[PDB]
């Protein structure tokens, strides 16, 4: 203590004492004098540090500030951070003697008012310190330097998690809205907030609507049910304050589910999947040349059980990369056209191996157990001794491994994962080598033609198919519980920004608590995109626009929920009974015509009793198994139907569509006359918009953002204009064949030249760019730039066109917004948690009396709520007299932290930094009313209470576009304001950097000025 001297500090800071202390304290040192004393150059130079410190000389000498003392303790520590910090002007001194900065001044004005934040971070700094130590529970008397960085690693992920709760929060009030009127508009379950009614929005997109309904969140006459704001909002707002507040607790005791909810998710879980035979848009069928290998897989057979098969091995995710090295490692094939093409090959196989994994754990023992071996068996064998196979090694290796992990090694677990693993790719390899055995194929298109032939065969092509078995998820806890929802009705660009963070923090503190919450992630996101990718291509098709409109529009007329099977018994009855007794031809049925009702007997749950029938007799010739095989059978085929329903409805809508008809129209109609050959085979086929329009993806998935209209505005003009002949006229058809493969391939190869980088990167290159030629990449006059630049320019041109006509420009506007808002939304989130720091850490030092805790109310600091009792009703920490809180507030206030109402931070709705941000209207409505480039310099303000705050926000902002433009990390360490004049301040960002010569590389200057027009934008 030091704890004493901070709080000497807030006494003078607050009342405005410090600054004259501290500005008399530099005319005693005295600051004057010195530059007298040494400034005009330094020497001869010279220039030598050496030569000071004179600085003894200055103070020592001061002449020694007098004897020490009488100071006392407190006046010292603030000569010692000022000698601390001339000598940090006297660091920048020097830095001109090696440059070009100047030389000049350390003027007193100036000198101050750095030395001020100084003295204000050193204290601000221990109070958090404090602060984040009582807040979690640490303790100051033996704390680690692992416990922390076991800590920072909750700390930084809490952010990240906090944030998934705001924009969930902003998902459910895309669907959902007050019933009546409030000061602010916005609802915040997890408020809590529990409140009446709320009330619907719309009924549409019944994208998130499904899953609401799906989960008993409604009562389909469409008023929110009862669980919702028992359970959903009951639990958010529990594990909301987990995390905000650190608690260490048993999880509220008990909470709801009682795993019949748990349930509720996981079924969500299954039934957004499609069959295992919906699914041939990977083009399996294709496999073509090859093979009955596929056959092969599906014949094993697996059982569901109680527990522990598949559970303690490590999830997919791990041999994913192993499984896909394998045939990427083998040079036995030869590189594909360029994917696009590639990937379908790829994907297919991936999608394979998902499935082949499930399989072989899964897998009971086969047949005799022999030859080969049932892949446990082996694994268990890899694990034991000779002569010791068998047993349960695996349920207990893990275990043993918890306990190797739990000491503290923390390689154990990695360990024993890492040994399952290469077992698998040694499984593999000796049976099933040949499955990447590859011929390939038709590199594409003439490869196509052939999934084209599958499709519009309606006859069977005749597809293949995968088994599919059925998911087993689980969900232990609460918190895995919400994090499963809460990815149900986000974005996938949501999902695996916090996904890669559990991830990330599972390797951090060596742990995998949160391994199974990432399979859950992992598993939703891809049941998405595959039925972004299966349903929307060359499925139901997007072909006969005008046509395809009317049968939607058809398709209008009452659908909601997914729905038990024994609810689809009762609903379709008389045509389940009329399609029994149309296949039982003995008169007996007559009695079981009636009697079909009770005598078969949520999801089944089938049986016959069969009683409550008393003619049992003449019932009974009919038999059993043939009669509840045949109609779990029929429940077969009208659950799927309604599953197709899913797919049409949904995905498909009648307005959706119209806006696609409507807007690639505005860019094919002609201005006069002309018949524009151009945008054919681009935005529509042969004939004419006649029509056929080409399913464009990156519009479809777009569309209805929403809106897009301000997003889709800034490409609009763009791409009506640029003259699109990348078909045409095979000048350039040739040039996708050989050209884009040609260059693009010369230059990897030209890519991979280093080593040596030091002047072998720097030497070939001149050899190639100045003297005489080279024909390295010898087909091509490779070097001899005159006949390459110009051969570059021409596959730059064609790439730059082709995104403006893919409409790709739409995904990366699209991306900016979400990844913009989250590093907006994880300061203000952080703000919050700062706030915590402050009030533990100013109390801890007796500077500010505190009543109690305030359970469930989330804020950290009070609200001015109307109007005379917001220090205790509103806010976490009581706070005692009002004049405990005008004392914090002014101590808040003596840094950058106003909690005042006028400004900054509670502005009445959504003029508030924290509100516009914390909502997240970046993203949902942008370009209105406020700049992005304004939102990001006032986060930035918001946060220069703390000095290791500085330019933290216009950084992390612009890693988002780290990978479109290159940036200059240089320029981000000035002091710089975006929005306040500064248009041409970037030269933050300049353009990308493509190749080892320098390339200038297509449409990096695009993206440059498509990333300021974001940034500036405002209507």
């Amino acid at each position: 203590k030091k704890d004493k001297i901070v709080k000497f500090f807030v006494e003078n800071i607050k009342n405005n004492s410090i600054k004259e202390k501290i500005e008399k304290i530099l005319a005693e040192f005295k600051i004057d004098e010195l530059i007298k004393k040494l400034e005009k150059e330094l020497k001869k130079g010279n220039c030598d540090t050496e030569i000071f410190g004179i600085f003894k000389k200055h103070y020592k000498v001061n002449f020694d500030s007098k004897k020490f003392s009488k100071k006392s303790d407190e006046e010292k520590e603030l000569y010692k951070i000022i000698y601390r910090y001339l000598k940090g002007r006297i660091e920048k001194i020097l830095v001109n003697e090696q440059k070009i900065e100047i030389e000049k001044i350390l003027n007193e004005s100036i000198l101050s008012e750095k030395i001020l934040k100084r003295v204000k971070q050193y204290t601000l700094e221990h109070i958090m310190y404090l602060g984040k130590l009582r807040h979690n529970d640490i303790d100051m008397t033996t704390v680690n330097t692992d416990d922390f960085s076991r800590l920072h690693a909750k700390e930084e992920l809490d952010l990240e998690l906090i944030t998934f709760f705001a924009s969930t929060n902003m998902e459910l009030n895309k669907i959902f809205s007050r019933e009546n009127i409030n000061n602010d508009e916005n609802i915040d379950f997890f408020g809590g907030d529990r409140e009446k009614n709320y009330v619907l929005d719309k009924k549409i997109l019944n994208s998130k609507i499904k899953i609401i309904r799906d989960l008993d969140f409604i009562d389909n006459k469409n008023n929110i049910t009862n669980n919702f704001i028992r359970k959903f909002t009951k639990i958010g707002t529990n594990e909301r304050n987990r995390i905000l507040h650190a608690i260490s607790k048993e999880r509220d005791l008990q909470g709801t589910q009682d795993d019949y909810n748990k349930v509720i998710n996981i079924i969500q879980n299954l039934k957004i999947s499609d069959e295992e035979v919906s699914k041939a848009l990977n083009l399996d069928v294709v496999f073509k040349d090859k093979k009955n290998i596929i056959t092969k897989i599906n014949d094993i057979k697996i059982s569901e059980e109680n527990n522990n098969d598949i559970k303690y091995l490590p999830s997919f995710s791990k041999v994913l990369p192993e499984i896909l090295n394998l045939y990427r490692n083998n040079p036995k094939n030869e590189p594909f056209d360029t994917i696009e093409t590639e990937k379908i090959v790829l994907n297919a196989l991936i999608y394979v191996n998902k499935e082949l994994y499930k399989k072989l754990i899964l897998e009971d023992d086969l047949e005799e157990n022999e030859s080969k071996n049932i892949f446990l068996q082996e694994l268990k064998k890899t694990l034991g001794n000779i002569d010791e196979i068998d047993e349960n090694i695996i349920e207990n290796y893990y275990k043993n491994a918890q306990i190797s992990a739990s000491k503290g090694n923390n390689k154990a677990i990695k360990k024993y994962q890492k040994k399952v693993i290469e077992c698998y790719i040694g499984y593999l390899r000796k049976n099933y080598e040949e499955l990447f055995d590859f011929s390939d194929f038709k590199m594409n298109i003439q490869e196509i033609k052939k999934q084209i032939k599958d499709i519009n065969d309606n006859k069977t092509y005749e597809r293949i198919t995968v088994k599919t078995s059925d998911k087993t998820i689980v969900i232990n806890d609460d918190f895995e519980y919400i994090i499963s929802i809460f990815a149900l009705l986000n974005s996938n660009a949501v999902i695996n920004k916090i996904r890669n963070r559990f991830f990330a923090t599972s390797v951090w503190l060596n742990t995998s608590e949160y391994q199974n919450i990432i399979d859950i992630l992992d598993e939703i996101m891809q049941l998405n995109t595959l039925r972004n990718e299966c349903i929307t291509e060359n499925w139901n098709l997007n072909l006969e626009e005008f046509i395809q409109k009317m049968k939607e529009i058809e398709k209008d007329f009452d659908d909601f929920k997914i729905q038990t099977k024994k609810e689809i018994f009762n609903n379709y009855y008389e045509d389940i009974k009329n399609n029994i007794l149309t296949e039982f031809k003995d008169d007996i049925n007559g009695c079981d015509v009636l009697e079909k009702k009770l005598e078969k007997i949520k999801f089944e749950i089938d049986k016959k009793s069969n009683i409550l029938q008393d003619e049992q007799r003449k019932l009974s010739n009919i038999n059993k198994k043939d009669l509840k095989k045949k109609v779990d059978q029929y429940i077969k085929d009208k659950d799927q139907e309604i599953k197709s329903k899913i797919l049409c409805r949904i995905i498909f809508n009648s307005d959706f569509l119209k806006k696609y008809k409507k807007e690639i129209d505005n860019l094919i109609e002609d201005m006069e006359s002309e018949n524009e050959n151009k945008f054919q085979e681009i935005y529509y086929p042969k004939e004419r918009k006649n029509e056929l329009y080409i399913y464009k993806k990156n519009l479809f998935l777009n569309i209805g953002n929403p809106n897009f209209d301000k997003i889709y505005g800034l490409i609009s003009n763009d791409i009506k204009m640029a003259d699109a002949k990348f078909l045409f006229n095979i000048d350039g058809k040739n040039i996708r064949k050989n050209k884009i493969s040609e260059i693009d391939a010369i230059l990897k190869n030209l890519n991979d030249k280093l080593n040596g980088y030091s002047k072998e990167y720097k030497e070939k290159y001149i050899k190639k760019l100045k003297e005489n030629d080279d024909f390295f990449a010898k087909n091509i006059q490779n070097k001899n730039y005159k006949s390459f630049e110009k051969d570059y320019n021409r596959v730059s041109e064609y790439k730059k066109i082709r995104d403006l006509v893919e409409f790709n420009y739409l995904n990366k506007i699209e991306s900016y917004l979400i990844d913009i808002n989250w590093k907006l939304a994880i300061q203000m989130a952080r703000f919050e948690r700062d706030m915590h720091y402050i009030v533990n850490g100013l109390r801890e030092l007796g500077i500010i009396k505190l009543s109690g805790y305030n359970t469930g109310i989330s804020r950290a600091y009070p609200k001015r709520n109307g109007s005379d009792g917001f220090y205790t009703t509103t806010a976490y920490y009581k706070f005692f007299d009002e004049e405990s809180y005008k004392k914090f507030e002014k101590i808040c206030y003596g840094f950058g932290i106003d909690l005042s109402e006028n400004s900054e931070i509670n502005k009445p709705e959504n003029e508030s930094i924290r509100n516009y941000i914390s909502h997240f209207y970046i993203v949902r409505n942008p370009f209105a009313d406020y700049s992005i480039a304004e939102q990001i310099d006032r986060v930035s303000n918001l946060l220069s209470y703390s000095t290791r705050y500085n330019n933290s926000t216009y950084a992390s902002v612009f890693e988002v576009f780290k990978k479109d433009v290159n940036l200059d990390y240089d320029e981000l360490k000035k002091k710089f304001k975006l929005i306040g004049n500064n248009d041409i301040l970037e030269r933050l960002m300049k353009p990308k950097k493509v190749s080892v010569l320098e390339l200038e590389s297509y449409n990096s200057d695009y993206i440059k000025n498509l990333i300021i027009e974001l940034l500036t934008k405002i209507e």
